[PDB]
């Protein structure tokens, strides 16, 4: 099934803040911020979701 959930972009065009709002992904790696994480599965093709909220 999925152990977490889709990290959104939030119509970001062609990047993301630099608010920092760290979200935990199912790679066990902190991400500053959901948007930073929707934009590497996008660069990568990778399908990380989010674990939780907060720091992993």
């Amino acid at each position: 099934d999925s152990l977490g959930r889709e990290a959104k972009c939030y119509n970001e065009l062609n990047g993301c803040t630099y608010e920092y709002r760290p979200v935990c992904g199912t790679d066990g790696d902190t991400y500053p911020n959901e948007c930073v994480l929707c934009f590497e599965n996008r660069k990568r093709q990778t399908s990380i979701l989010i674990q939780k909220s907060g720091p992993c």
